[PDB]
């Protein structure tokens, strides 16, 4: 079935996401964040294996078959939930939700992938960050996007997942701004380099030594990964096919050989860490969240007697919703890990 | 000798700049401005023709010889003038001269280049921008280049030359965000794409809209230059020779030679064009000058009166100083063109 070491973690953080009580009670989460155009996208495909657009949170839970060998996927959001027949309907059913359900939205759509190919992996991308308003968007999309991003981020229950394109240097890219300013120490941020068939020819050591943890240190260090480029996913190669691709780069490349070597590159290495990166950062809020859920539900339990233990039952009433699901909460915490 | 159509406008306001009034005084100005990495050192060397470094204000004087064919050069800084042997040269004396007088800092560097191969235009390079300090930097960086740039780009008077890698979406970029900030119309920021032979493929399309001025719209519009990239920087690939192969690129190019017959690529079009919007701005300032020079005048002489027409003494002083310096503004406009 599944690997019952890993899983039921993991599986505890998803089904407490899955309530609704993360408004309120902070949730372990790594938030892939990245400026426009980073590659995070593509990211995203070679880690789930499959292709997706192309907005608002996409929870990403993947699920590692150690036996049917038999693909399954499912899309959820807002009162829908859809199987998704095979691998290459994906793309449609994420695309169907964000219209469903979409400014820039909060609401989450969460994407349930159970693979051979894919890591014990729970991820919430957020979307990409612009400065400047383009086109027809408000003029305050950059506020708007930066909050949305913030109200994961500034939890220490998140860690930041930079993605950068190899190209840029790291200090000038926003989303590594924003990590810094609520992550000074850098200590729950991870940096992944993308697009390195793009690098100027003659600064590669530049990119080695970032990869390195030579320039902008992070505790948790850096990643290079090379997924499909524009025109690949424009030819619809597989994602099988550019794993193949990435691996027959690195074991190449006259100076990214070495961060190969030392377990900083591809797909499957960063899958390998951001499982273990999960895992532990779950493992940090076990031993805290049955008193997190108690001071939380104390909170709001005061605040529900200002209305009295119209316009008054109705915040009444959401109040008690709230407080219900952090019942449903601590209820689900005392099962775990069954 | 030189052209007298075009040099007296560009040698007024040089002269003024020279005097040191513009802390009290607007002059017209083109601030080059990009985030770290956008590869403008290496547009600043393909229009002077010269090799640079490799900070502060670099007040680059280009002056197009139509005469002698016999290339000169000067670096002025602080009270030092330094003639420059030949072209090779200028890279030391610039850093020499960085060295001299360097935080980051306002002094100005100026460099004065004649030649065949210069366009007849005056810019001021700004240092470029980053986000988060690296290595031993202070950490507010990003606020004290911010406030140098803000300085010169806040004025009316000045254009802001943003200069931006092809790869970088516009409108993640700061240096864009800048200008935008202090000009919301669009209406005296030009954009500079650069190392359009880094662009992934399959997303050429999008760069051409770009400089096409559909996607983040500029009243003065965009250019695409292929200057030296760092292996040839490198290799020291004399600057003509680059100019060749920069031809031949766009030339050749499936996308951008379309950008080339519409007259926005390549290095001697982005000098035309520069040399031009030069020109029109200091247009637009000098009906305006002489009273812009009497009001300021006006203003400094009524601080001055707080100090009654020791550190009163040297307060008394500096305001004088400042004085007499617009008074000599106000005897060097009387004599344009002469």
């Amino acid at each position: 079935q599944y690997e019952e070491k890993v899983r039921p973690c993991i599986d505890l953080i998803d089904s407490l996401r899955a309530l609704g009580v993360e408004q309120d009670l902070a949730l372990p989460a790594i938030a892939v964040i990245g400026d426009q155009s980073s590659g995070k996208s593509s990211v995203l495909e070679a880690l789930s294996g499959v292709a997706l657009p192309r907005r608002c949170p996409l929870v990403l839970k993947l699920k590692k078959l150690v036996n049917e060998d038999k693909w399954r996927g499912k899309v959820s959001y807002q009162d829908y939930e859809i199987e998704i027949s095979d691998a290459s309907e994906v793309e449609k059913e994420i695309n169907k939700a964000q219209n469903a359900i979409a400014g820039i939205s909060h609401e989450l759509i969460t994407l349930e992938i159970s693979s051979r190919d894919v890591p014990d992996l729970t991820l919430i991308d957020l979307p990409g960050i612009t400065r400047v308003a383009v086109g027809n968007q408000p003029a305050d999309i950059g506020y708007k996007i930066k909050t949305l991003i913030k109200k994961y981020i500034q939890r220490q229950e998140t860690i930041s997942l930079v993605v950068v394109p190899s190209n840029v240097d790291i200090a000038t890219t926003e989303a590594l701004s924003m990590a810094q300013e609520v992550d000074p120490e850098g200590d729950r941020t991870i940096g992944i380099l993308t697009k390195p068939d793009l690098v100027d020819k003659g600064t590669e050591d530049k990119v080695v030594d970032v990869v390195r943890n030579l320039v902008f240190h992070l505790k948790k260090g850096y990643m290079i990964v090379k997924c499909r480029g524009q025109q690949e996913i424009q030819d619809q190669l597989s994602l099988s096919e550019a794993l193949q691709r990435e691996k027959i780069f690195f074991e190449n490349h006259p100076y990214f050989r070495d961060l190969l070597e030392e377990g900083k590159a591809t797909v499957p290495s960063l899958a390998e860490k951001l499982t273990s990166e999960l895992i532990t950062h779950i493992s940090k809020s076990l031993p805290l969240l049955e008193n997190q859920i108690k001071e939380t539900h104390q909170r709001i339990t005061e605040e529900l007697q200002k209305y009295g233990v119209s316009d008054t039952s109705d915040k009444r009433k959401f109040l008690k919703e709230r407080l219900a699901r952090l019942t449903q909460a601590r209820r689900r915490l005392a099962q775990f890990p069954g």
